[PDB]
C-alpha cells in the first residue's frame, strides 16, 4: 500500500473543499498521488499544494435552472410559491450535481484507476461514481451529522438517482454508503447515533492553512480592544440587509470589527462603515481566528469548527444548509449563541454581542471545544488508515 493513487472529490464551494485538504496534504507527505476533484475555481490552490486538479461540478444558476425545469416545467422562478422554491434544494444537490459529477468522475477514474475515493458527505456524485467502478471508498464528513428535513429529502432524490443509474442502494438513510467515516465533528457534539456509527474514524478538523498575509491595520490595532470578526460564508449564507444590521450592532461596541464579505456577495452599495469597521474582501480565517475575540457569521461549517478550534465565543444567524445544527451543538457547548432570522437588528446583534464578550462563561465553553479538538487524531495519524481502507 505505498504510492496509492488517491482521488478527493468534494463539491466546489470553500465550505465543502477546504474541510478535507488536511487529509489529503497529509496523503501527499506520506508518499501518495492525489488528485482532488472539485471546482475549477480551486485549481492554483490545489496545485500549490501538489495535487492534481480536476475540475467537476456546475454554476449555481445552472443547478437552480435544471431543477426548476424538472420540478415545476418553467425555466422561471416567478409566480411560484417560497413554499414551492423550497421545494428546489433538495433537487439541486440531491439529484441534478450527482449526476453531473457522476458523469464527469466516468473517464477520469477510467484513466487514473485510483485504489481509493474519498468522497465529501455531500458530494453524492462521487460515491457512486466509485460504486459504479468498485473503487474502494470512505467518506469525509465536513460537520456534524444532520438528520433533518432537507437531508432526507436530498438522500430520497439521490436514492432515485442510484435506481436509474442501475445502482442497487439499501433502503433507509445514505449513510455514506455504508463505507468507512471520518468525522471531523468534536465528538461530544455530534449526533449521539451517528457517534457510535460503525467504521468511523475521528479526524481534528484542522483549519486551511493558507500561507497569505493577515491585515496590515491588524498590527498597530490597540490591542486593549476586543477585536470582532464578522462574515456571512461565501456561499449567499445572508443577505446585505442581515450584513448591515450585523455592522450597526457590533459598531456600537468598543471593538474592532473587522468584516469579510466574501466572493459571492456583492455589497457594492453597503454605504459607509465607522471607523472601527475594517472591510475586506477575502482573509486567510484560519490565520486570523486566533486574534479574534468574537466571531460573528451565519453558522457555516467551517467558521463554527474555526472559532470551537481557536476557543473563541460565537454568536450566530443560523439561516441555510446545516447552519441550525451548529448552533444547536454550539448551544449544548455553552460556546456562544445565535439569533434567529426573524431577530436581527442591530439592537439584537449588538445585546448578543455584549453578551458574548462580557460573560467569561462562553470562552470559557469554547475553550473546552478547542481542548476537545486538540485531543482529535490529526491528519498525520489518519492518513496511516489509508492503506487498510483500500484493501
Ligand atoms: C468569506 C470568507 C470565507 N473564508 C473561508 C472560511 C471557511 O473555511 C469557508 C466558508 O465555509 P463555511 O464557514 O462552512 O460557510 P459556507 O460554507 O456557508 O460559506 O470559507 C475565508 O477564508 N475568508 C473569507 O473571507
Ligand atoms: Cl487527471
Ligand atoms: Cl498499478
Ligand atoms: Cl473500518
Ligand atoms: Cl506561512
Ligand atoms: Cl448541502
Amino acid at each position: 500500500g505505498r504510492h496509492m493513487r488517491v482521488l478527493f472529490a468534494s463539491l466546489g464551494t470553500h465550505g465543502h473543499t477546504y474541510p478535507l485538504l488536511p487529509l489529503a496534504t497529509a496523503a501527499r507527505a506520506a508518499g501518495h498521488e492525489v488528485t482532488f476533484a472539485t471546482g475549477e475555481g480551486f485549481a492554483g490552490t490545489l496545485r500549490k499544494l501538489g495535487f492534481e486538479p480536476v475540475a467537476t461540478g456546475m454554476p449555481v444558476f445552472d443547478g437552480f435552472l435544471a431543477a426548476l425545469r424538472i420540478r415545476f416545467d418553467t425555466d422561471s422562478p416567478e409566480g411560484l410559491t417560497p413554499e414551492q422554491l423550497s421545494e428546489l434544494p433538495q433537487i439541486v444537490f440531491g439529484r441534478v450535481i450527482p449526476q453531473r459529477v457522476f458523469d464527469e468522475l466516468q473517464p477520469v477514474i477510467e484513466r487514473l484507476r485510483p485504489d481509493l475515493v474519498v468522497q465529501e458527505i455531500s458530494n453524492y456524485g462521487a460515491g457512486l461514481a466509485a460504486l459504479k467502478a468498485g473503487i474502494p471508498t470512505i467518506c469525509h464528513g465536513v460537520g456534524r451529522d444532520t438528520p433533518d428535513d432537507l437531508t432526507r429529502s436530498i438522500e430520497e432524490e439521490v436514492r432515485g438517482l442510484a435506481q436509474r443509474l442501475g445502482l442497487d442502494l439499501p433502503p433507509g438513510r445514505i449513510d455514506g454508503f455504508g463505507n468507512p467515516f471520518i468525522d471531523i465533528f468534536p465528538p461530544s457534539l455530534q449526533e449521539p447515533e451517528f457517534r457510535a456509527r460503525p467504521r468511523r474514524h475521528e479526524l481534528r478538523p484542522v483549519p486551511f492553512a493558507e500561507q497569505g498575509d493577515l491585515p496590515a491595520w491588524l498590527s498597530s490595532r490597540d490591542t486593549a480592544r476586543p477585536l470582532v470578526y464578522l462574515t456571512l460564508g461565501t456561499s449567499s449564507g445572508g443577505t446585505v440587509e442581515v450584513l448591515r444590521a450585523a455592522i450597526d450592532g457590533l459598531a456600537g461596541l468598543d471593538a474592532d470589527v473587522l468584516v469579510a464579505s466574501g466572493p459571492s456577495l456583492d455589497v457594492s452599495g453597503l454605504g459607509e462603515v465607522p471607523a472601527n469597521v475594517r472591510l475586506e474582501s477575502w482573509v486567510p480565517q484560519a490565520a486570523l481566528l486566533p486574534h479574534v475575540d468574537l466571531v460573528v457569521h451565519h453558522g457555516g461549517s467551517g467558521t463554527t469548527l474555526g472559532a470551537l478550534g481557536a476557543g473563541v465565543p460565537q454568536l450566530s444567524f443560523p439561516w441555510a444548509g446545516d447552519s441550525f445544527a451548529n448552533a444547536q451543538a454550539v448551544a449544548q457547548a455553552g460556546a456562544g449563541d445565535h439569533l434567529l432570522p426573524d431577530n436581527i437588528s442591530p439592537d439584537s446583534v449588538s445585546g448578543a454581542a455584549k453578551r458574548l464578550l462580557a460573560e467569561e462563561s462562553y470562552r470559557a465553553g469554547a475553550r473546552a471545544v478547542a481542548a476537545e479538538i486538540a485531543a482529535m487524531p490529526g491528519p498525520d495519524e489518519v492518513v496511516r488508515l489509508l492503506p487498510g481502507f483500500a484493501s
